[PDB]
């Protein structure tokens, strides 16, 4: 449950949010495999309700109508093909499992669904599953409205309707079994694990009863007896009635404190300074590292009013975002997820983006292909953060240093900091309003190393900055506060 089941030596996964299956299959072969990425989190592959107002928002995919593999991302054959092709080049697939709920109780009866299944939400009728009224928590929820009226009552949070979505009666074996049958189909196709959407809104024990029914992973690609990787989306920033620790027995848990706190520090809000990161990890009150899934932003909070609010860093804040992602990927805490986004027209009305609904790049509702430019960037308004040099190379850094302890911390008492990972990597940041020019102990063997932030190692040369490390392990680092990327990273495989 806790082990990611990635190929040995691969330590991150990337969220290819709203990507089509054919494009992911390609990306696996041409890019993710060769560049050392461990896996891909995909958008929900099951049939969802079509929302015409607003027009085809990203969030319609969090409103299931059946477990047919038929969505704007593709059909079943395309899904299967993607899973086979990615696994064959060493890149795992993790599915976003939406299992707390079906679609909104107020949606109209009809075949306005991505595969044309019929449903009647007002009658709690989903014949393509099938579910009926006795399969939902209407009778269990104790609130007048039927929704969640207070988050300090765990019963409401779990048994009542989250934003009007029909809440499945997860204590029933029939419902557990229908969900296990869906997940097991996906496991047998070859998926390696699951993000469990909205885990806070389920009882830990009901999730457990579902997980206990799940097949071992497909032995074409995995060792016998392998269990699916589970990570559960529980938003817990502290001082709530439900805690992330209630879910430790099922798998890993999203640690939303991580991005919220890191964003605040990198931005230097609320008195925070990079030097306070000396004890980052359990030292800041985070869950145990072996239970954590971490990330700087996710698909919801990158829109600015989710867990962490305005402090969350994103591709819109490119320069500081790269700093935060860099720090994350260098630091030993947790298992790391990298985000990959699309661009949308933000429109702020009283500190609120009213276009936060907008779905992926599309032609009249049909998702656009991901095009690759000569310079290796993406077109068609896909951001492709995972292809930015600074991020891809820090993904490799994490692979190279995997297993090495945190070591050789230095700081200037403010926002210049550095640390290493055993004797295989070192990274230095300047987030202060003045120059960094200091000779630091790196822990690395003497030699000449390419900085993998400003460039790459190509044959027996570096395309960016080079760092000469003395025989005693020291080197001089000079970073202006006006540097494009105000940090430098060197590792064992960037050595000339
Ligand atoms: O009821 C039919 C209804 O269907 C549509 O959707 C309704 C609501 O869905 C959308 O919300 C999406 C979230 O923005 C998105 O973040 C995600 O949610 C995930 C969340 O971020 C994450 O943390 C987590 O753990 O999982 C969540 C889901 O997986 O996906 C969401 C669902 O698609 C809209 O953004 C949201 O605002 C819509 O809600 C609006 O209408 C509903 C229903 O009236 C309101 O609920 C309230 O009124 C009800 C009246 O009885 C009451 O029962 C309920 O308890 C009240 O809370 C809601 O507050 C309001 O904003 C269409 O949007 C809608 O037009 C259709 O009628
Ligand atoms: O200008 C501000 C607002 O405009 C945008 O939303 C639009 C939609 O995109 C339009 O198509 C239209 O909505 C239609 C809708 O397409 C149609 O289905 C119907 O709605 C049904 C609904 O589907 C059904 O599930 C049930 O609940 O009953 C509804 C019937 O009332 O009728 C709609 C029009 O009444 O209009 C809206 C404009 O409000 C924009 O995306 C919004 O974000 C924005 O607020
Ligand atoms: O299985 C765990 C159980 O926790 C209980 O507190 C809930 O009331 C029940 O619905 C759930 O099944
Ligand atoms: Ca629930
Ligand atoms: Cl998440």
């Amino acid at each position: 449950q806790y082990a990611p089941q990635t190929q040995s030596g691969r330590t991150s996964i990337v969220h290819l949010f709203e990507w089509r299956w054919v494009d992911i299959a390609l990306e696996c072969e041409r890019y993710l495999g060769p560049k050392g990425f461990g896996g891909v989190q995909v958008s929900p592959p099951n049939e969802n309700i079509v929302v015409t107002n607003p027009s085809r928002p990203w969030w319609e995919r969090y409103q299931p109508v059946s477990y047919k593999l038929c969505t704007r991302s593709g059909n079943e054959n395309e899904f299967r093909d993607m899973v086979t092709r990615c696994n064959n080049v060493g890149v795992r697939i993790y599915v976003d499992a939406v299992i707390n709920h079906m679609c909104g109780s107020g949606a109209a009866a009809g075949t306005g669904t991505t595969c044309g299944s019929y449903c009647n939400p007002g009658n709690r009728e989903f014949p393509a599953v099938p579910y009926s009224a006795w399969d939902f928590n209407d009778g269990k929820c104790k609130t007048a409205s039927g929704g969640i009226e207070s988050y300090n009552d765990p019963y409401q949070v779990r048994d009542c309707q989250l934003v009007g979505l029909l809440d499945l009666a997860l204590e029933k074996d029939y419902v557990r079994s229908m969900i296990a049958d869906y997940l097991n189909k996906l496991i047998d196709i070859g998926v390696a694990g699951f993000r469990i959407d909205a885990s806070k809104h389920m009882w830990p024990g009901d999730i457990k009863a579902v997980l206990d029914k799940l097949h071992n992973l497909n032995t074409n690609w995995f060792p016998a007896g392998s269990r699916p990787f589970i990570f559960q989306e529980v938003i817990d920033l502290g001082g709530e009635a439900i805690q992330s620790s209630e879910y430790f027995g099922n798998g890993r848990v999203t640690e939303f404190k991580y991005g919220a706190k890191l964003g605040t520090v990198v931005r230097k809000w609320s008195g925070e300074k990079m030097s306070y990161l000396k004890n980052w990890g359990e030292g800041w009150g985070f869950m145990p590292s072996d239970r954590a899934l971490v990330f700087v932003d996710n698909h919801d909070n990158q829109r600015g009013h989710g867990a962490g609010g305005a402090s969350i860093l994103t591709f819109w804040d490119a320069r500081l975002y790269k700093v935060a992602v860099g720090f994350m990927l260098a630091h030993p805490y947790g298992f790391t997820r990298v985000m990959s986004s699309y661009r949308w027209a933000r429109n702020f009305v009283n500190g609120q983006d009213v276009n936060d609904w907008i779905g992926p790049p599309n032609n009249n509702g049909v998702i656009k292909e991901v095009t690759i430019n000569a310079d290796t960037t993406c077109g068609n308004d896909w951001v492709c953060e995972h292809r930015w040099r600074q991020i891809r190379n820090m993904v490799w850094f994490r692979n190279v240093v995997d297993g090495q302890p945190f070591a050789n911390w230095w700081d200037n008492g403010s926002n210049q900091v550095a640390f290493g990972r055993g004797n295989r990597g070192f990274i230095v940041f300047n987030n202060d309003d003045w120059q960094l020019s200091s000779t630091l102990q790196t822990g690395l063997p003497g030699g000449t190393y390419c900085d993998v932030i400003s460039g790459d190692k190509v044959g027996n040369s570096c395309t960016g900055i080079k760092v000469y490390v003395s025989s005693d392990g020291t080197a001089q680092f000079s970073i202006s506060n006006s540097a494009e990327d105000p940090f430098i990273a060197i590792h064992a495989e960037s050595k000339l």
